[PDB]
């Protein structure tokens, strides 16, 4: 194959660094013929699959209750149709059965490097050796970003049981970059950070969509200019966003840089195995060679065609620590596999990850995702920046009820240009959907905003019958 | 010599675990004759200047100045007579016309590592083989508190700009323990973390005092009982309390495990270069051969015999990014030179540090520290685990006033039990301080707990004469 380290359990050179002229950490295995990579792939799931069959009473008790063995697995075909995909709520009750870690773990507990877990909640004992193979493959695909050696790197996500930050942090200390570890989460941290970015003028930001649109409000309401910030990019997950139509735009404009998407799950780390590239900067690429993603049908596990939409299945190939073997996610996509502007042969997710499944509700037979509602609303100059979807899944909703911030300049305009807004919102997002939308304004800043992941949606009966009664009433 | 890997620049073997039947991490280091040291000391100290005149215009331009030239250094009296000491206003002037990091970065500016600073506030930026350094020292004096590879260690301290977390999580690393980053400063954090500590039932604990008191108070309201955390040490830096009587007892008690003490500077990162040892658990040791502690007279800048008081003056012996020479801390400690029961041939701070000459206040010509309000309080039954001090630097104290809770018992028991509380503790601190001491009782739970340092000092005049004023009329 000629595959750079190709080896399980892998064991990267941590002096390597790509020549100053290189687009590709890796150029093998970043632009090698797909299908020469997909043979690699399948033999590496072959060792995977070998490696947990004998460390991971889990997997052994859960492919021999789906009539599953290692020597099985003779083509890509026979990993979709024989291995039974992995859900959350399997790992949740291994973890109970086997504390702390589950019966999932494969390394001796002496191996176990680093606690971190989700906010019943799962805790991640992850291996010295992985924690490296994270940093290493981070790195590559931040380099990817045309971040650099030398690059000053801020980290402005939470530093706690959230793999985000601890694993944004790895790739900028693997990558020679000057590491800035702000973090978030604590009041008075982002009027701090607005100030230190106008000092330190960084290269590279990362967090999540979110935080970078409520960092430029405190940047404004703190008479600083976030196009002031030197950035030349800021990369993001946790999230829909970052390919999100008005919110890409939004934030690229506010911040005079480049927006990258990237991520995939915590459990799934290195989270960045989804990203998209300098040229490739809209979506997001599938690094195969890292993990392999399959974005599959939910009621069958196996692989859609390409221009089709699914949900991504995600097996770690350089993982010895709670190795993830067709992790389900949950959640929806489209992938393509045409030409990229960058070069890597890899599959394409074009617009990212719509959302969770879960997330989905529906009004008068119309399946709507929250971000669809985010999308819409940010592609109108009158639009805040917040609002609330206000839901019920206890009955059928026959209309979208909406709590919508108009912007201070169209609130200054007058009561008339207020009405004006709120109307124009109700009919953009009725055109977008094909449903109903009330459309309740607020306050201009009065939304929560969050440094985090945005949870517009309240899915409360009382809250959602209390509304619509109101909005009957007005 | 035979000091173990005693080199400039430093280079540690990552590899190196001490025998697990051993007490000391590096045998000679710390056991070896204390003269034997303090020439070896020299000897490094004379390396260091080098290193810094050739590198740091900061210290080219101060020594100059001063009359000095690193070959006038021949002994440690030299050292202290003839180095001035920096001060914090000169590493910010140093910052302001040399931005980012000072002209005593040293370092060029592609082997910058980390980004971290105060919160004008300085920058940290750490060099990739300075981050080994520290988390080498800092794994070995961990080693010296009984913590040991494979042992789950909680860092819970705010992962952000501030070193005391990230210089516990990289000594916990390099000690092969489980590094548990839970982290510190957001809402709904304390709350969640106490589930983990129950469920993950950790071997060692790291933050603030404070926070160790605030986190067994979450721990009861949240009906878990903090001794059924399975901890047996606790390690505290960023403020008095581990050498505190009754904040020592009191933190101990509640979680049946022992108390450590560490910490000088963010600036002297390894900041552990000051802390208690598994046997010499009362104060700290001054692990000379990582960074030379002096304990100085703040008049000339001179050491002070031991058994006397004065002011710790730190000099980095293994860091070549922003090395600290001779940097003043502006603190009160008690140094002395007696046997140690861990046989470290060490100075000690028996009673830590009592806090920055600067908090300092003084009433009817009496100096206190608000450290000795705190020790007194904490050493009372009836005391509800939070009070303030309210004080005036604008005019001269006749009395100290004092807002202080008392416990929900004391509360449940009634008017004239609350009324014989606040008598009491008027007396026990006028018999400690030897001063008139005005107590307002306030509601159980009403004062703001902390994660990070306790600030109990309310500074303001308008504040003071009103609640003197409100005292008299009552
Ligand atoms: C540790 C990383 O930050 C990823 C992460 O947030 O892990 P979590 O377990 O906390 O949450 C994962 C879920 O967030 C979303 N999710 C994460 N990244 C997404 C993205 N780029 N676009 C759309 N949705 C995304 C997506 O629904 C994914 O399944
Ligand atoms: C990065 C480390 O946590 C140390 C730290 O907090 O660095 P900072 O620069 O943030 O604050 C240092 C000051 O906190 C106090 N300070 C720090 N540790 C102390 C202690 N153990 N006992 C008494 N006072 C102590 C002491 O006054 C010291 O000068």
């Amino acid at each position: 194959s000629g595959m750079e380290e190709w080896n399980f359990p892998v064991e990267y050179d941590e002096n390597y660094l790509p020549p100053a002229d290189s687009r590709y950490w890796f150029p093998r295995r970043e632009t090698m013929p797909a299908a020469e990579r997909d043979k690699a792939i399948l033999g590496r799931l072959q060792q995977v699959c070998q490696y947990a069959w004998e460390h991971a009473p889990f997997y052994r008790r859960k492919w021999e209750e789906a009539g599953f063995q290692p020597s099985q697995l003779k083509s890509l075909e026979d990993f979709e149709a024989r291995v039974p995909v992995v859900k959350k709520t399997d790992l949740r009750e291994s973890q109970a059965a086997h504390p702390p870690f589950g019966d999932y773990v494969c390394v001796p507990n002496s191996e176990i490097f680093h606690v971190h877990g989700t906010s019943r909640p799962t805790a991640f004992g992850i291996g010295r050796a992985d924690w490296r193979a994270i940093a290493n493959a981070h790195a590559r695909i931040m380099w990817g970003m045309g971040i650099r050696p030398g690059d000053l790197v801020c980290v402005a996500a939470v530093f706690s049981l959230y793999m985000g930050s601890w694993g944004a942090l790895a790739g900028a200390e693997r990558l020679r970059a000057k590491a800035f570890p702000f973090g978030a989460g604590a009041p008075g941290m982002s009027a701090r950070l607005v100030q230190w970015l106008d000092t330190m003028k960084p290269a590279a930001f990362y967090g999540t969509p979110s935080y970078a649109i409520h960092l430029a409000e405190v940047a404004r309401e703190e008479k600083l200019n976030p196009r002031n910030f030197g950035l030349k990019c800021l990369f993001f997950s946790g999230e829909p966003g970052a390919s999100v139509p008005g919110v890409k735009d939004r934030i690229e404009e506010a911040y005079g840089a480049k927006v990258y998407d990237c991520g995939s799950m915590a459990e799934m780390s290195p989270f960045m195995n989804v990203a998209g590239t300098e040229q490739s900067n809209d979506g997001m690429l599938c690094w195969q060679d890292i993990i392999y993603t399959e974005v599959c049908d939910p009621a069958n596990m196996r692989r859609v065609p390409y221009g089709q939409r699914g949900t991504p299945v995600y097996t770690h190939l350089e993982r010895t620590s709670q190795p993830m073997i067709r992790l389900l996610s949950g959640d929806l996509t489209l992938w393509t596999n045409d030409e990229n502007p960058c070069g890597r042969t890899y599959p394409r997710l074009p617009q990212g990850i719509f959302g969770r499944i879960d997330d989905m509700f529906t009004i008068r037979g119309e399946n709507i995702y929250p971000s669809e509602i985010d999308a819409a609303l940010n592609q109108m100059s009158g639009y805040g920046g917040e609002h609330r979807i206000v839901i019920t899944r206890e009955s059928a909703m026959d209309e979208l009820l909406l709590r919508v911030e108009p912007s201070e300049s169209v609130h200054a305009a007058g009561a008339a240009a207020l009405e004006t807004f709120r109307t124009e919102a109700s009919h953009r997002v009725q055109t977008v959907l094909g449903v109903r939308a009330k459309v309740e304004l607020v306050a201009p800043n009065s939304i929560a905003r969050t440094d985090f992941k945005a949870r517009r949606v309240i899915d409360d009966r009382e809250v959602f019958r209390a509304l619509n009664q109101q909005l009957q009433s007005s």
